[PDB]
């Protein structure tokens, strides 16, 4: 299976990579909201772990623009941790939504429970 | 035509209803965002005047649940004045932002443009 992530900060970037790459999947990284859309178009990701602040464009419309065309699992990833930041995520049209900083087991686990269940 | 305006402020309402009856409208009112959808449904308003911050269900998510199947015209009216506030609105479908105060003459003719232009 293949995940995009999309994270503008190279460091979480590479952590995520080589936590997925361990799993199995094949990873394929966007470090903003203009790259993300083009990835998701051009690679047909199964899953997009897609932090909610990004250059060009923001993770909140990467997920709007996203939805009009697929149902792909979204998972948010965001330092932004508040009751309005979760909520209006999810009503975007994120499935999950998970704070930085992050366990990378619980990350692993969330990106699984998604996966089995689409 | 018809004006829906949606206010949980019922001195606010009054300022507003009375205003566009002035210029010949019909005015419904709803002061929750369930008293909105449901007055949507069953009045058909011409255009909307619905405020960002509504109990039961919120301003964002009643124009987006709109947006699903009609492009009535949407004038968010707010007390939130900020950038983001604006934009997300926007965003999620209003046609207008206008701030709270605001100038009764410059509201109708928001009204105006908006109706002018569907």
């Amino acid at each position: 299976k293949k995940i995009l992530i999309v994270d503008d900060e190279k460091p979480i970037s590479d952590i995520i990579k080589f936590n997925m790459t361990k799993e199995g999947y094949e990873v394929v990284t966007a470090f903003n909201g203009r790259e993300a859309l083009e990835q998701f178009e051009a690679e047909q990701p199964d899953i997009i772990i897609l932090d909610l602040m990004l250059p060009e464009i923001d993770g909140l419309e990467v997920a709007k623009t996203i939805r009009k065309t697929s149902s792909v699992p979204i998972l948010m990833l965001s330092a932004k941790d508040s009751e309005f930041d979760k909520v209006i995520g999810l009503e975007l049209g994120a499935d999950d939504y998970v704070t930085k900083p992050f366990s990378n087991r619980e990350l692993q686990a969330r990106v699984k429970a998604l996966l089995r269940r689409s």
